[PDB]
């Protein structure tokens, strides 16, 4: 499902994740806009055979099993497939815990290089929220 702006930004609202962690809505906007285009379907490899998944690019090195990649963790306790799903929930329920694990959103990289420092508040402007 490829989400429109406003669309997501309603979806991630509801799921709370406005001001989580302190990060507003605009900055999960934008990470997103950056790591998938919006795409629930996006995959990316990596360079060490892990794979990023979905809205948020999570990663299977920690946060999900794809079956492929070795030795590494399932944090988020699901199948990577769970995160390519037109319904961002448990997208969602796992940046929560990726966010809450100690590096903030630098674990996402499109937001540090992209979002971090900027005007985010403009991702959510239009909307009906
Ligand atoms: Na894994
Ligand atoms: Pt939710």
């Amino acid at each position: 499902k490829v989400f429109g702006r406003c669309e997501l930004a309603a979806a991630m609202k509801r799921h709370g994740l406005d001001n989580y962690r302190g990060y507003s809505l605009g900055n999960w906007v934008c990470a997103a806009k950056f790591e998938s285009n919006f795409n629930t379907q996006a995959t990316n490899r990596n360079t060490d055979g892990s794979t990023d998944y979905g809205i948020l690019q999570i990663n299977s090195r920690w946060w999900c099993n794809d079956g492929r990649t070795p030795g590494s963790r399932n944090l988020c306790n699901i199948p990577c497939s769970a995160l390519l799903s037109s319904d961002i929930t448990a997208s969602v329920n796992c940046a929560k815990k990726i966010v809450s694990d100690g590096n903030g959103m630098n674990a996402w990289v499109a937001w540090r290089n992209r979002c971090k420092g900027t005007d985010v508040q403009a991702w959510i402007r239009g909307c009906r929220l």
